[PDB]
């Protein structure tokens, strides 16, 4: 079978593997429309989760089931599914203690590209299939349900983690497709002001569209007094991380109030330490609580992300901004993550 | 002074007052547009917080300062300001245990017509300004403004109480001025599916507007099974009751699932007992956490609310169905809110 | 296979079944000491939870495991082991969701003599051995430990459930082991002051053991008037519910102050209804939270609760006050439990 | 007036100040004991709030009022009270958003010995008598009751903040007077096993007293490999911060488990940046929530940390190792503080 892979550290290439086999709870799926991410290139070019050897990279997918395990029973070939990049084993500790994301160890709830060959494969595996797959609607866009999968669930989780009271004041730090959907999570969260940082006008006019009434230009000068002015010195409610270098974490807990929550969802590769300021964060006394969480997956999650999609409640449709047609363009598709080009939020691969 | 008051139960007129005076915290107010509330029929006509003898009515108004006591430093005479419904007494250890709901005892923090004349007056009484107070917005609609007072705070109270998580499946029971707000905080607490349970087609239209998936009339036969059908079974994850008697208790209990909340936010002035029934308990353990809870009010939610309706997070003018121009109009309207009119959602009277 | 039943409601009697075969993630496992429950005189007696035919009774037992599914890794036959009454499936939406005593349906966390065949037969079914068996330390009394696997889980459940800061005053309303367990648990949650209601003896003795500061029998009047006067009107910060009829949830209601939580934990037998009163819940508005939830189980649950046991924090001895020896005294055990004599608190049969 | 205080940083000495006077809600009072707090030597030694000139030190202190103003209805002239450390504006929005500790600003609510004259003189000014202060029980020792005002809030804070679940594992990490109390919060809240960091013989006896089931001298090696040893790799629920230097965090971050919780109540004084590590906080993902707060004060927790001691839940006796008698001692006590001989836990002067 063929997958697009890091080699290792610094080093991409199309590779062949054996096609993966179910065991009794399982599903093999081949994907229909896939999306790459900016975690492959922390994960490849920064080595920002150790090194690898022939990991099929991806975690962004809707797919067709084409083969299931002999115990699962709410999913069999044909059916056509969205796959959230997190997909916990559910018989675990820590799943009993909440924690889902961690089930197995840090991090091990999300595997494909972590350390599980992911979806950029002729076929991939789900661990669980009755327990971490969603049926995908027929009437739903391939492009924009991929965009359930991660940026949603993420973003969303963001605003989750920001614990924001109807009517608070939020800052999102970065607005790339995570930081976008955290304005749309915040404002969901019932968010008054949401003060968006970033400079690229695409992300501009989606943050501006997902809710943000205040967009801050670094360009203009440093962040912290830009906020502190908008707010009148008082600070923000709550300031969501989606991206960024080591140093945001400090902008961050230096523009929330005391009590507020510092709530990331970055995925950090470089720098070994993230700096919390002492005097800004109370000499340890302020209540400015620091939260940093991998984003939920699982069936239930899918479901209730995918049906808030049916409901009209977010528009994914404004982070597709490239598509491409077949397999083979899923490696010009992740060398765009690297590159960085200014019309880029999220490209889809439809196979 | 003059003002619209209960006599006594089941009795209303007009009366005559010493105008009130304000301590060193307090301000006198006078109103300059109100609204009646179906509370204060409850109070008067159903006794359902005991007698009274000569309480001037109503609980909704924007006012001008006519007055502040020395120690009042945030408003002064001529400003013009939202009057939250509840205006808690800051210092009282209710507060410190996290409930200004209850300062100083059960409801006290609601003052104006549970006990304490309220704004129905050529002028009223504010404990407290620089606490629970906020900045009328110039251009904002006195109308509009009126529905944060109550109607805002206390159907988004609703939906705080339920304890949403993103795409949870709400149902709301009743769809009055609250219920429609309690809609509206549903989906701004991410709520997916919105089953809106009501008949009087202006309500059902708000509903809609507000976020309403489906409709739920009780002329098609009982709503538990009509719930448990639309949601397959399944029930739903948080019931907002907003009105209904007695037997709504049992109802939301019914049709919200294993784990879910049931949050009151309807003042219920007929039954000695809501009843909660056995069997869909769980026998007393079923995990359906049943609340009931008066609005937030003070100065800090009285801003986050009217910050919400600055960035057009909701739309209040829905509300407001009836203007009446003239203080003497305030009889009227009270008798709206008594008889019911199938167009009827909020009036207001503009002095 | 021989095991003690109900035959049908109002009817117990042994009877011969098939000996259960584990699945691949199950055990088999042979009883080593086992306690009857209150729960089971409800269900038989009171017909609580519907008719059942031969369905094998108890749910709280130390065993030996004797066989293993070929996918269990962490445990093996002669292992030692704590099973926990509620033994949920883990693969379940409302794990996801986070109530696992509801896994697949309301209390079907709670298998063993609520649906499931339970522990008083000659080997018992548990699903999901590795999620949901502890091992039993080697010189931990066997009588304790089953105090392990639902008085001391459900107890603590309903100070868990009621929310107490530290310092808070606590009401527990019934001191049978259930209610001894809560005031065990409402000390272990930081409470102060805790007022235990119950009048036997025996029991008195131990609430007093487990941190009761205070004891109300009904005999001496009234126990809401009782409370109110020890409290000097205040109320309490929470009611516990660990017995009593339907009425008792309108007596929690009367004694909680507002902003408290009424915590129950007691299975409800009688009465179709459970009131809840109009005024003193504050018409639906007064903050005071109902709760009502079946114990957790699981691993984790039983490996925490172990743990508290071996470092100390409760001494579970104090609820065993007769020991019998030998499969056939289960009989007696059972009847006991009909019967109630005023020198019982739990018995154990040690086969 | 009399005092000693802070002349500016590294400068201590004794001064002559006016008496201060009572506002409408205000009390004096006269210290009748006092002890001195290790944050007063960061305060003056390492300048960790900043420069001062002549402020009078100390926030410990039982007194008499003496004088209260008008407006003041529950406290008079000739009562014993229990002083918090930590003495809120009420009135503030802070307040209103949950946050008393920084009433009016970041840390606001500690106002002894942060910015406002403290209790080391012959009178102080405690604000809102009425919220601010609890009464002595008649036969309490002074020096325990000392020990409510700042150890045992801050202490038992770190345990709140920690969001303990029953049963789990945690850490200390300092066992100095406000760890100490730190360790039987932890019990308090229902930990099993409770891992206390320290090595002082006086402080390791009062750590096993308290509730510690293990001891860790970090003579022995590095105490993350030593935590992780005895949890066998799983490391720890909980990590309550409560001494130590900048890279403090970082081992706290290292040694708690993911979906855990790192509780900070430790003052830091030296270190412009708390270092937060990349990958043992999951780069950013782990779900390892990082709190850090302000004491509670006012009367509410005041008089629930005093029933706490009423009720024997702890007892305080353990901390106080020197007693002084006269007000002059108060510079020799303060002195103990800097110098830290290897008998003190709590220094108090009984004037
Ligand atoms: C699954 As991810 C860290 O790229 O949001
Ligand atoms: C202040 As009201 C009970 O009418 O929402
Ligand atoms: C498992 As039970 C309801 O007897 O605590
Ligand atoms: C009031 As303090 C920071 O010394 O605990
Ligand atoms: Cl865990
Ligand atoms: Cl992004
Ligand atoms: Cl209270
Ligand atoms: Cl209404
Ligand atoms: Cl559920
Ligand atoms: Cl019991
Ligand atoms: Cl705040
Ligand atoms: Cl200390
Ligand atoms: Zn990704
Ligand atoms: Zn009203
Ligand atoms: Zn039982
Ligand atoms: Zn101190």
């Amino acid at each position: 079978m063929k997958g697009f892979a890091m080699l290792g550290i610094n080093k991409l290439g199309w590779i062949e593997k054996e096609r993966p086999v179910a065991g009794s709870y399982d599903a093999i799926v081949r994907p229909l429309a896939v999306s790459p991410c900016t975690s492959d290139i922390h994960t490849v070019f920064e080595g920002a989760l150790g090194d690898r050897k022939n990991m099929i990279l991806g975690h962004e997918a809707v797919g067709e089931v084409v083969e299931v395990g002999s115990e699962v029973k709410d999913f069999k070939p044909g059916d056509r599914v969205i796959v959230p990049c997190t997909t916990p084993d559910w018989r675990s500790l820590e799943v009993q203690a909440g924690f889902q994301q961690h089930s197995n160890g840090m991090l091990a709830g999300w595997k494909f590209s972590n350390f599980k060959d992911g979806v950029f494969g002729e076929y991939f595996h789900v661990n669980d299939a009755d327990m971490n797959l969603a049926i995908l609607p027929k009437d739903m866009p391939l492009e924009n349900a991929v965009m359930i999968t991660d940026m949603m669930t993420t973003g969303f989780h963001g605003a989750e983690l920001a614990d924001i009271e109807l009517g608070a004041t939020v800052a999102v730090l970065g607005i790339g497709p995570v930081g976008l959907m955290a304005v749309a999570g915040a404002k969901l969260r019932g968010a008054g002001r949401i003060i968006a940082v970033g400079s690229r006008p695409v992300c501009v006019d989606a943050a501006k569209y997902y809710g943000a009434t205040d967009i801050v230009n670094y360009k203009d000068g440093p962040i912290e007094s830009q906020i502190m002015n908008l707010t009148e010195g008082k600070g923000v409610d709550a300031a969501i991380i989606a991206g960024g270098n080591a140093d945001i974490m400090a902008t961050a807990v230096k523009i929330v109030k005391p009590g507020g929550t510092i709530a990331n969802v970055n995925y950090f590769g470089e720098g070994e330490v993230l700096p919390v300021p002492r005097l800004e964060w109370g000499c340890g006394m302020a209540h400015k609580t620091i939260k940093g969480g991998l984003c939920p997956g699982g069936r239930l999650r899918a479901e209730m992300l995918r049906d808030m999609v049916v409901y009209n409640r977010v528009d994914l449709s404004k982070l597709v901004t490239h598509v491409y047609h077949g397999f083979d363009h899923i490696e010009e598709a992740l060398l765009l993550m690297k590159d960085k080009p200014k019309d880029l939020i999220k490209a889809v691969v439809i196979l």
